[PDB]
């Protein structure tokens, strides 16, 4: 209730370390993925994305981004395999995007920034609940998917059209029966490394799995994202753009590739 961090000039990523010292930690995210240095790991098991039974419930503008929330009271939508040991349950997805197509993603590929990045957040069921999971090194698994501007993503339109109803901070809307499988690219080839949440509290509890294949969304679709507001209703308009944290030092970590 007393957090004041954001993405503006005076409360942006370069200021976060004051209230959250872990911002300068040993396994912070996002990071630049240097494709020539990432090594193929033949030991990585196949990635398993089982979203057939996913049950979305609501979409919320939290003043930073918008979250599409799922019912995670049961083992429906889960992520397993890949670098993961155990079962991770989908709790929500959100995006990070820019003010222009040339920036917006958190992770970068050989320093290339994509227009946006989708994050599907999952928590390790061995810890019982999300709050307990974020206190563990292997508590979360976040699946990251890059977005580039070109052809429209049919599966994203239902999200785009509901944004008018959650323009400002604190607004939410019913959002049932949304199928996240419609946001995935064809290939599940990925890079993986141990990291953190990319907004405060910046906890170092995430196994990052970033897909190599980006999805394409249309200019009209991303333009709608850019019409959202960071501010609450009745306050001066601050367009919700550039809600991404820049790449952090890789330090003592190796990024592994699931493909050759
Ligand atoms: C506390 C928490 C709960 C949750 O369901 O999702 C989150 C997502 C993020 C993130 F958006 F910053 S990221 N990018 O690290 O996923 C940060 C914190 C949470
Ligand atoms: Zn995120």
């Amino acid at each position: 209730m007393s957090h004041h961090w954001g993405y503006g000039k005076h409360n942006g990523p370069e200021h976060w370390h004051k209230d959250f010292p872990i911002a300068k930690g040993e396994r912070q995210s996002p990071v630049d993925i240097d494709t020539h240095t990432a090594k193929y790991d033949p030991s990585l098991k196949p990635l398993s994305v089982s979203y057939d039974q996913a049950t979305s419930l609501r979409i919320l503008n939290n003043g930073h981004a918008f979250n599409v929330e799922f019912d995670d009271s049961q083992d429906k939508a889960v992520l397993k395999g890949g670098p993961l040991d155990g079962t991770y349950r989908l709790i929500q997805f959100h995006f990070h995007w820019g003010s222009l197509d040339g920036q917006g993603s958190e992770h970068t590929v050989d320093k290339k920034k994509y227009a946006a990045e989708l994050h599907l957040v999952h928590w390790n069921t061995k810890y019982g609940d999300f709050g307990k999971a974020v206190q563990q090194p292997d508590g979360l698994a976040v699946l990251g998917i890059f977005l580039k501007v070109g052809s429209a993503k049919p599966g994203l339109q239902k999200v785009v059209d509901v944004l008018d109803s959650i323009k400002t901070k604190g607004k939410s809307a019913d959002f049932t029966n949304f199928d996240p499988r419609g946001l995935l690219p064809e290939s599940l080839d990925y890079w993986t490394y141990p990291g953190s949440l990319t907004t405060p509290p910046l906890l170092e509890c995430v196994t990052w799995i970033v897909l190599k294949e980006p999805i394409s969304v249309s200019s009209e679709q991303v333009l709608k994202f850019r019409k959202l507001n960071f501010n609450g209703e009745g306050e001066p308009e601050e367009l919700m753009v550039d809600n991404w944290r820049p790449a952090q030092p890789l330090k003592n970590r190796q990024i592994k590739a699931s493909f050759k």
